[PDB]
């Protein structure tokens, strides 16, 4: 069906339609122990689905694919919710299109459906072979499209394979003004044959429609990476600072990757079975070897180091002429009877030939070191080395080790770091060493994100949050994806911003990965 | 809902069988392959825009579908699809000619025909019926058949800021077409889609430089033709002038002839390049091997630039010394005939015996300019089968396959010097080798991507049948690079005069 | 009977619109795609000699049609044919097996199946019913099928001459089969039919020698296995190894001095060869670059072969000064390590420097080669992905690509001279690109027809998804020539160990 009408000032008209490019296919749900019923408001109330929206503008080619959803319960936040309660689900969804368009000049928009187990192609002209509709922006208002249930089942379990809807670009957006833009929005309620199948308890470790997150400001988390300096700024770098194998690493898909932990206090000891040997080039070195509780000596699937023992990082050309610190101390019967401040290479001098590693390998400045004698390692700081690039230096998983991936920002976007403030260890001495202050950067911290490893995430949706701080009201927001990297959109010279460390995240809605945010931070300092 | 001519149904009794479609490829929704092309205000009135034939070509099932058979009969419903806008006016003419019966290249003549005049106000959603005309029970394959032609009447102008207008074709068949004899799926009718595999340019080779990788892409304003005969290829063989698809191989080549020297140098020895087949030097074959270097241009001798060689005497198939010599290609100038592939070669070389044969490896240049120079090729004669010299439609730029070729130096004056340069390539045959399987839909050509990095960057331009790619996009600065770490992707088969509504700035 | 199992009424409530069939598909019969494979007395027993699912892909026009819609549901009528004579003795049974099913070793357990028993000398066709066994409406595709198994239910005890029967497979689609939701004809399946653009070998790269052309094939005792991984490309995963498709510019890399600690009995010169992608310094990724060379010349003493190539010194813009030296491969024997694995090499050059980044363009060979040297590629060591070392089957035999490699010279300045030497590669690259595009069938591998004199088919070849290709011989020679001015076409999928019936008779 259609409908017209005319616009305030009869310059023009706009559209209304509902359109079945039909399989439109119903169950009698014959093998369903019980069926059950929903409230019958919940079948006239649209909800926004988590996914849109989405901008069309004039650089927007045709066959990008801007949305891509499956037919489920997710779809309206009711029917998410209910879900919890059941086992099974039959019935289609009613999606709704919400244009914003004009009489702008000129361009068109195309709608499809896709069945299960079929690749979504890219390219306007091959989705003309799916049943669907086409819209154009001088007219469009609204277009509600009856999506029906593909299935070969009568009611379906979770795990299935589901249709989808795939909206794009037909013709390209024209217009006079560089700046006009076409705004889609979609909403969706079930159809009046959905049903639910049985009765089960409520799921504690439920995917929910809505993400609660306690307040909690950032100067509270702390620290993967720095576990005794309380986080007091937020960072933007802008010097292509791609995240290579660091500590702090947490997805929702395990909990933490690499050697990291959710108890990362202080800055986790270790100790070396510090046996030697000789040594070229500096004479007061001896080449000790880290040992590995929790995991054998002698398999490389797991990795080389005590877990949470990972960066201040190393290796760099300067490896040698830049060394960090620790608390070292001798074992003895019932502790260690001093702990002392040395120079610690953790580095690739004369045995690997390699880069910012991870062995089980250690080097120190200690010609006092022993063979039989056991060691400690508190990490505190550097000693001679630059600032603000040799702490991120580039490690990753060598040989047959499986470690964190290197990850980077998308195109246009750039990280946010929780950052600290490390002190300088000042000393006038005979014997002891001294230190530099420094900066030190870390990726998500378990405080926060271990709300998400419990909440949930809808599958292929990057959660969107904001930032609200000290008034008057100020909210930044950034994208917080299952990978565990918070992003922001950037525009401007490539400054080193610094954001304050006092306010609430607020989650705010479900976007794709690729989605532009319209509050971008001017990089102008 | 228009019908210029009327469709005469064929009951097809005269056909061993007859075969019934799906009841649901008769949704008038799919795009017409290659029925998409734009208008705008530099589009000139008579002009043809679209022009095809009515067969199973004009529905993406029935084209699918006519692979499996020998015969087919009726016609198809069309719809007009126009994005316009407010502010512009103009009018297109569609028409329907016979079989049998010549385009004419006048709207005026066009008028002749059946035909429909649409305006851009009202032209978004018009049905045209393009009919089945035929005197025979139905069709083989291999037939004459009707044409659809769609031309600018009225140009198109606005009253405000210029608009380009993006016109699609979509068809469905009408209830009377019908399909004849099953036949196994191998036949002509080239698909619809073309699928191509992931190859990033990099993993391609450089006809013209078959040693150093492809290492970018550029355009180049200056660069409005192309006259080379090494790299370049085509999917309607025919053939090509003297190039290969094992362009490696192609770069050896032997030489030989008697005493004689060029006027101001005797350095200067002649030698006749050997044929890969044998003579005659029939003025039907290439004089050259089929496999050899276009790295010249319109030079003469004196103080002038020239070309790096490597040379050796062949000695009963066993040693042979080698060592880098100079050359040039042709004495152009002693025949007031510009640089051509049909002059004897010259070697700078006072050593060379007279009844000998001598080995050449082209790697470079020595005294000369940059890419400017070896992208112009020498000329031909016009007396055997070699390939012309191609420019792109007007307001439409070359995109070339770039690499490095480094230099080469003497700490002797024994060897020679050489200079770096960018060598150049139109094509490469690696890119090719699966679209002679699927095949072009009567002169169209291929929309594709170019998905670069993280599949953010997508830029587009259009592979021609003749073996070329092209793209305008405005601006000075004639050195423009494109990355060479991506794939290519299918898009569409579009009409040549086709616009891209993708412009890639020259300026940034 | 034929049918012991029947077919179930899938009433398709559930289906979204139902598609049908041109109804004289349900009357052609077609050979199956793959459904062909060999018996003979020394088939072993309780084999499963085929394994076929109840896929459209069982009919030759069934599988095109399966790529315009998403679901199926219906069944098949089989035939068997079987090219035996009178004095064969056995017996076949062919069983249906439902899904979630296990395929038991003994064909006295076939029996409780639904099966069908069928003797050798039977010049008929013997017909079953293979219904679509589903608790489901209809079907997607990544589903649980129902099966076809053959096996050998009385062995063959008939050989009084050698004797291999040809047994073959037919379909056509029973009624009640239908098909779903129609979508565009694109798919990630392999084509039942591959169309090769016909290329003569002569114009291939040999990705081993790819500066001089392919001359023939030929087939040697060399066969015993290919252990090198230069011209190594599976169906499946693409190149593997150091292997590139462009051999033509992956070659030419840059080694750096370091001087080491040499034996060299007074001076060789180490070196390293530079590894552009970086991460590759550990041992998950290759040791040395893409497409480098890969040729032969251990082991025992390395004082007598050696290798050959172009070295220069890298400066400012290339400008390299450019000479012929030796240079050995890596571990020799008095390092005190095996062959090599493949990065550090040396050079007979005391001129080398500490860090000089100096060039390599590997030449030709040295020494005592005695091709045979070549052949035999260096070893394998470490744990990156390596391609493995391969052998063919009992009387089958590898068919190589062949290429001259010629010789140079010096007077006194080098020292160094080559050798006339045939280089020969696991055939590569130019045939795969069409296969990557077109594809292959699960277990199947691809029959052959090697065209060579005017149309008249004289050889017959093997191509399997690993990437080499066999041939049926018989009489064990070392220099058998095969011409490479011929063509070959495939569209043929068979079964391994499917005996070639066109045999080689290597003598004379």
């Amino acid at each position: 069906s259609s409908k017209t009408e005319q616009v305030t000032g009869a310059t023009g008209i706009t559209q209304s339609t509902v359109t079945a490019p039909l399989p439109e296919a119903v169950s009698s749900l014959s093998l369903a122990p019980t069926v059950n019923a929903l409230d019958p408001w919940v079948y006239l109330n649209q909800t926004e689905v988590p996914g849109g929206t989405f901008t069309v503008s004039s650089a927007t080619q045709p066959g990008s694919v801007l949305l891509e959803l499956e037919i489920s319960p997710e779809l309206n936040l009711y029917t998410s919710h209910l879900f919890r309660m059941y086992a099974g689900w039959s019935g289609g969804f009613s999606l709704k299109l919400l244009v914003a368009g004009n009489a702008f000049s000129a361009g068109k928009l195309i709608a499809a459906i896709i069945p299960p187990n079929i690749e979504v192609p890219n390219s306007a002209y091959l989705l003309t072979g799916f049943p669907h509709e086409i819209l154009d922006f001088r007219t469009a208002d609204s277009m509600e499209i009856i999506a029906p249930d593909i299935k070969n089942i009568d009611y379906h379990f979770r795990g299935d394979k589901l249709g989808k809807l795939v909206v794009m670009v037909y013709s390209p957006l024209r217009s006079t003004s560089a700046d006009f833009e076409i705004e889609i929005k979609l909403t969706s309620a079930p159809l009046p044959d959905f049903k639910f199948t049985m009765l089960v308890p409520p799921i504690q470790n439920n995917a929910l429609p809505i993400w609660s997150i306690p307040q909690a400001p950032p100067y509270s988390m702390v620290n993967p990476r720095s576990p005794l300096t309380p986080v007091v700024e937020l960072y933007i770098n802008s010097s292509y600072a791609t995240c290579n194998h660091q500590l702090g690493r947490y997805t929702i898909y395990q909990g933490a990757i690499g050697n990291s932990t959710f108890n990362p206090s202080g800055a986790w000891t270790a100790t070396c079975t510090a046996e030697a040997g000789s040594v070229t080039g500096h004479p007061n070195w001896r080449y000790a070897l880290l040992d590995l509780p929790d995991n054998p000596t002698f398999d490389p699937t797991l990795p080389p180091v005590p877990r949470g023992f990972c960066d201040w990082g190393s290796g760099v050309k300067s490896g040698n002429k830049q060394h960090l610190v620790c608390f070292t101390g001798k074992k003895v019967e019932g502790g260690f009877q001093d702990v002392d401040t040395h120079m610690w290479d953790y580095g690739d001098n004369e045995t690997v030939g390699l880069d910012n590693t991870y062995q089980r390998t250690i080097y120190i400045k200690d010609p006092s070191l022993e063979k039989d004698a056991q060691y400690l390692v508190i990490p505190m700081g550097v000693s001679g080395a630059a600032n603000d690039d040799t702490v991120q230096v580039a490690p990753n998983c060598y040989g047959s080790w499986d470690y964190a991936p290197t990850v980077a920002p998308p195109l246009g976007e750039q990280f946010v770091w929780f950052r600290s403030q490390l002190p300088a260890s000042k000393t006038t001495t005979t014997s002891g060493v001294n230190s530099v202050p420094v900066n030190v950067n870390a990726l998500m911290s378990p405080d926060l994100m271990c709300s998400a490893y419990a909440s949930g995430f809808p599958l292929g949706k990057v959660a969107l949050l904001d930032y609200v701080l000290f008034g008057g009201s100020v909210v930044r927001q950034f994208k917080l994806y299952p990978e565990g990297y918070m992003t922001a959109n950037t525009t401007g010279s490539n400054t080193g911003f610094i954001i304050p460390a006092d306010g609430y995240f607020r989650f705010n809605s479900w976007v794709s990965p690729s989605f532009m945010i319209s509050s971008v931070v001017d990089l102008n300092l």
